[PDB]
């Protein structure tokens, strides 16, 4: 996807020192989000599900593509690195504003990333996508498509940083996908209610019959939900992929989808307010 800004890094895991070393290299057609028609981007770093423990890039001003070259260092035990997730915020930094927000990725296992290569830098797309004080989250899933058979297979993969939701202090959430065409909800699908948490695992299969003169016209709108009850369920977040959405991610990832027949497509997304799209 063409306006889909994205960074690049690099990491590798010292064992023996228990130390996971992360390089942030640079970012490229990043958004806009001065009136100057540019950013003065610089980089937040979480390692969750720690929410404080943040490292910051330096702030380079007037550039969509900043060349960060800042490594950082974090000391974690091998058997936690797969209980565990790298969190960068991309900011824009302001003198006379509330600072704005470009985007975030999640780097999910970070085992498998660091164990290999070493100079073969890695791409992940930065995740437009509204982020008040409050995030909604992350999710992450998978897509195929059977032509051959019409089988679509959206498969649920986890969630991160989701919104907490109930009194308690979590959510129980579930995921519900949902056939779109032309404006038209035209079949559901929800999967486990996994409860108590705010990074569930699901690793489950959603189906969906759909003709291959047909796909390229249809589309599916995902959406966390926390239960609650009987009928009482309430959003957490939302996120569309297919034609006609909003996010050119969002559609990168249905484009991907086809091109790449009998092949699952995993991505992540940013959940959004469900008041941002309209069916
Ligand atoms: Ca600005
Ligand atoms: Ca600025
Ligand atoms: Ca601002
Ligand atoms: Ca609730
Ligand atoms: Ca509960
Ligand atoms: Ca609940
Ligand atoms: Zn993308």
């Amino acid at each position: 996807g063409a306006p889909c800004g994205r960074i690049s890094f690099a990491l590798r895991y010292l064992y023996g020192s228990d130390q996971l070393v992360v390089r942030i290299l640079q970012a490229l057609d990043l958004p806009a989000k001065d009136s100057n028609g540019f950013s003065d981007p610089y980089v937040k770093i979480y390692l969750l599900p720690d929410r404080k423990k943040k490292f910051q890039t330096k702030v380079h001003r007037k550039t969509l593509n900043p060349i960060f070259n800042e490594t950082f260092q974090f000391s974690v035990p091998l058997a936690e690195l797969a209980q565990r997730k790298l969190h960068f915020s991309v900011y824009d930094f302001d003198r006379f504003s509330r600072h704005d927000l470009i985007g975030q990725v999640v780097l999910d296992n970070l085992l498998e990333l660091a164990e290999q290569p070493p100079d073969r830098p890695l791409w992940r797309d930065i995740l437009e996508g509204g982020s008040e004080k409050a995030d909604l989250g992350e999710l992450n899933f998978s897509l195929c498509y059977l032509p051959t058979a019409g089988l679509l297979t959206v498969t649920i993969i986890k969630a991160s940083n989701l919104k907490a939701m109930d009194l308690t202090g979590f959510s129980d959430p579930y995921v519900k996908a949902s056939l779109i065409s032309e404006g038209r909800r035209l079949k559901k699908r929800k999967t486990s209610i996994k409860k108590n948490t705010l990074n569930p695992t699901y690793n489950e299969a959603l189906v969906f019959d759909v003709a291959p003169e047909s796909v390229e016209n249809v589309g599916l709108s995902i959406a966390v939900v926390d239960y609650d009850c009987i009928g009482h369920n309430e959003v957490i977040g939302v996120c569309r992929v297919g034609p006609e959405a909003a996010d050119p991610h969002g559609r990168e990832h249905w484009a991907e989808m086809l091109a790449n027949p009998r092949k699952p497509v995993e991505h992540w997304h940013q959940l959004v307010e469900e008041k941002t799209l309209s069916s």
